């Protein structure tokens, strides 16, 4: 019953290792793709300026840019992983 | 043997509300970053336009904007939480 | 005790294809957004030389495209599905 | 239920940011048309008082030509559509 | 196999593309050139129709000159491209 | 103390390129200023010898304006930049 339990608490570990990656790519593709849409509206305005230092005016009704927020997501993950930490010893 | 097994179902509800916040977090980051790609292909567009309405026209052969496409991945989730179900009673 | 040991490597393989569905999902997102924002750093320098080719000279200070890095965060998973591995017979 | 009221919540929402746009539009097209207008106005004024070189003098005290300026609000409007955006509902949530 | 097989469409995708690509590029020079050469030689026979007034009066009957277009193709070719990226094989499926 | 060693890292990255941006705004300003106003210098050459016809025939050996380029290092000092956001430490890491 050792090798089970230690099979178990064992992958356990590996799982919240797991987790713990994706979390983390979670959380440096918010902030990318963020940065990126960002780059790209700031782009627009200075775009819809130029285009006027000169209709040349921009149709933003197919211009806009999203926001990703994985806040929800990620703090799920945190339970899970947390929860995850409710199984191993008693003998 | 209930601590094992009840150890062992309270990890697996767990597992399964990972996969399933990694999923939706693929699900909104597929949405985002293609919402995205549609913005920037669709000011090309009207770039390729208002730069002819003044060779200004655009090197669209390194203007290629690239779509993103998680369902396989998202099914593949949705299979392994369903798998997950079947590791439960019997006593 | 097959039960359990049944129902324990059951839920690991089940466990092991979301994490590897997971690590194709982030190498399926590395690759579109770094794609997109090529495509994205590629537009700014064509913008720069058109709007000189006609002070209408872009302002880099906001037009920073930043590029997603998950090597780390997909090994570490790869290595979480590896140990994962190590949880199986023993009679 | 939820996925009802949400299904119901997103969708006037994609309504709604159309019905921003189109007005968006709409406020562009009028600033565009007023003021090309004012502005033939204000060039017919200057040819008329030198055409009227042949006093016959306009009086310019009461053909005041105002014009432009509507992005302040085509700004907030887009806006509006933007922090619109941060409201759709996570169905999976 | 499956790796070795993907791995050699992905790879001939990519030079498909290059292809379409060097394709559009040469389509958009031509039309460049072509139209750049009509204009000139319609601009040549505005100017003889005036020299000539010194009847030695041409016949544009038969002095047609076209022009433009193969943004259609350019377009075209451009959508292939881009539905050529929506085949690349995921070698981790 | 990683955290405080990497959260000290990223937050001094950010000050050397708001620094390094400072630098290429500034660059800017200058290639701007200082080649319009060897432009107008130059001009003023070409009127006054022009002028000077009524020998007072300027000497041109001596009167060399140079002028642009700076976009190089305008380029060098933006790579820099961008290097160096791949090298924000992953605080979760």
């Amino acid at each position: 019953q050792k090798m089970i339990a230690s099979a178990f608490n064992n992958a356990l570990g590996a799982i919240q290792d797991g987790f713990d990656a994706t979390n983390s790519a979670l959380g440096k593709i918010q902030s990318v793709v963020n940065a990126n849409a960002e780059a790209l509206n700031n782009l627009l305005n200075q775009l819809s300026n130029r285009f006027g230092a000169i209709d040349l005016s921009l149709d933003f009704e197919k211009l806009n840019v999203t926001l990703l927020d994985l806040t929800y997501e990620m703090n799920r993950i945190q339970d899970a992983i947390k929860k995850l930490n409710e199984s191993y010893i008693n003998l």
